[PDB]
């Protein structure tokens, strides 16, 4: 079994290397031999205003760049989010179980909540963390494959699942939760301690999947360094080199460690063009996929068709479950 | 048409006063002209913790008061709460549609946030109103018929139905709100001035329909009135006494100017008698009633049954709509 479940918000027309690298990379290795659910959590998305023609274009193009990256719809369960509506169901329960004081710790809602305490967060902006406890919950998971940035919410998944099993035992798993190292973080190109974002303003240091490959390559060109001349792997010094040697190491498969000796004698105008030239044939072949799944999506459709029919059938019958503890009429 | 909702939480063994008067009475005169959903709202009850057993034979036995009291399932639909995901489907969008501040301005919040502010709130207790305003939206409900305690939270329904039409006009039905005068708050007998609720402490004040008629007749013996020896209707000066004629007017039929016209020259003791007569001829016809509906549940059960598959049809259109609007993939 070993049960995965992993999302991704529809909130832009392409994931970046952070994605990627940082999610979609782990899952592909995962799913062979793990049973998995990877989701387009389009619930989420809507906690910030979103337009509704490219809201349905983007949830596509999200499980598009998922089949590119190599999920393979015959090993695992790729579904759209709002299409399962145990999620909600869920969620509810789990709001009734976790702190006011919990949910107003969390990072996300102190960044939005202090230049406009009360004055522009909504409530779903303050509840997501619990829906994302059910996303994960509801499939019985035993592991979620995500970057650092998740990894407070997931604390508060397993706590709320822990404080529900307190007054009923058994009910549901509390899961693990893995985060890679390498690849736990891809950095801004123009900024190399600030995290790769598709809300970064300027995307002059973000790598978009789906950009001009040549745009990409330029924008790796234009990365911030240092002034040792030095190539080595030292994040909390280099912040810059050490990026784009984690991103060459991700996109080729080349430990870091060999291609540092590697680069021995070489200096950072050749790191970026050999990184570079390694995104370029990274991303040449995910478009060419996702061009042709977005020009023809009756294959896309009835593969999310089967992935929500599949999603419902875990998910309801750990609803039915939840629902009998608590003592609810069926 | 004409469409209604109105519920009542499973969180007691009992209807009291407040609720068949302030409520179901309403909901009684409006079934037979009105198109009506009256909802056991069970997952509102689990805001506060809920033994299992009790929250099931809770839940029931607040579906047999309503047909106890009149509701008529071949005029009106009744059903439990957790029984439509529609419901919590709707709660996630509109919770995206209501400001942080806003949901913190409700009374009951600032109640349990007084003593324990952070301590001892939920997510769950901080958010029920937005769940409140979906279970009347999703039925494209004209008109709520409750008790002065649900204005404000009402009003945030008409708000963030208003908000939300004004992103995707046409979607969502703006509601009335329909709160009577004389029955719209039955106090408590041993504090005139404050409101009967089933968690009041000592329950010496409080009038259970399911209590034995003549423990009830006691308690209306031991009201507190003034010391004027006058009856009258002056709820502000006259608490006590205003409340046993909105009872007594409430039980009987008759208005309460012919009842203070009758009573001149008469005392409060004989006003107490009289209302604690009227009262127990109105608790033992619904007792008896109960009393079966219990004992022989096959009746009942397939009341919610029909009534919850009415429910889900409806309530599913209603999201499937307002999905549609939001841009999710169908
Ligand atoms: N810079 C990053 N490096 C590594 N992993 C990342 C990075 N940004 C996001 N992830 C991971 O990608 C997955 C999807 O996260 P999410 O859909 O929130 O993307 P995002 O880049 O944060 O976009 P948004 O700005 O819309 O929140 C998660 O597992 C998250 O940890
Ligand atoms: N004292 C009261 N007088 C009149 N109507 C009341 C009174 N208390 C509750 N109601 C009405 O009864 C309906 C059901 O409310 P609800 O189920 O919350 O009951 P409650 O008496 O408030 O119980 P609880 O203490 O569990 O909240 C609502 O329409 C509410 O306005
Ligand atoms: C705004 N919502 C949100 N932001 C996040 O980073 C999480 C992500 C998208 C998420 C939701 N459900 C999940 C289940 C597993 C892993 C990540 C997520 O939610
Ligand atoms: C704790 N939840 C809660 N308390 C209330 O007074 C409301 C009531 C029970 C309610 C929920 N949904 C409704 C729809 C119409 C009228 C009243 C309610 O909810
Ligand atoms: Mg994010
Ligand atoms: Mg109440």
């Amino acid at each position: 079994s070993r049960r995965i479940f992993s999302g991704v918000q529809p909130t832009s027309d392409s994931l970046h290397l952070g994605n990627a690298l940082g999610a979609v990379a782990q899952w592909v290795g995962l799913q062979d031999d793990h049973d998995a659910f990877f989701c387009v959590v389009d619930l989420h998305a809507i906690t910030i205003p979103q337009d509704p023609e490219a809201l349905r274009r983007r949830t596509l193009i999200t499980a598009a760049q998922y089949l590119a990256l190599g999920i393979d719809p015959g090993r695992a369960t790729i579904f759209v989010q709002s299409q399962v509506p145990a999620h909600t169901q869920l969620a509810w329960v789990l709001g009734c179980f976790t702190g006011f004081g919990q949910a107003s710790r969390m990072t996300q809602f102190k960044d939005k909540s202090a230049r406009q305490g009360s004055e522009a967060t909504t409530v779903g902006l303050f509840t997501y963390p619990v829906l994302q406890a059910a996303d994960v919950l509801a499939y019985d998971t035993e592991l979620v494959p995500v970057g650092e940035d998740q990894r407070q919410h997931l604390e508060l998944a397993r706590d709320v699942a822990q404080r529900f099993n307190s007054r009923f035992p058994g009910t549901l798993v509390v899961p693990d939760v893995l985060i890679p190292k390498m690849t736990a973080k891809i950095y801004d190109l123009q900024d190399p301690t600030s995290k790769m974002s598709k809300s970064a303003g300027t995307d002059a240091g973000l790598i978009n999947l789906l950009d001009d490959p040549a745009l990409s390559a330029k924008k790796i060109r234009s990365a911030v360094t240092d002034s040792e001349r030095d190539i080595r792997y030292d994040p909390d010094v280099k912040p810059g080199v050490s990026n784009l040697l984690n991103i060459q190491s991700a996109v080729t498969g080349t430990d870091i460690d060999v291609l540092v000796d590697g680069y021995a004698g070489h200096g950072y105008g050749d790191l970026k063009k050999d990184t570079a030239e390694a995104v370029v044939e990274f991303v040449n072949p995910i478009q060419a996929r996702v061009d042709e799944l977005t020009a023809d999506p009756a294959e896309l459709e009835a593969v999310l068709a089967a992935g929500a029919q599949r999603a419902h059938d875990v998910a309801s019958k750990t609803v039915q479950r939840v629902y009998d503890r608590l003592g609810f009429l069926l």
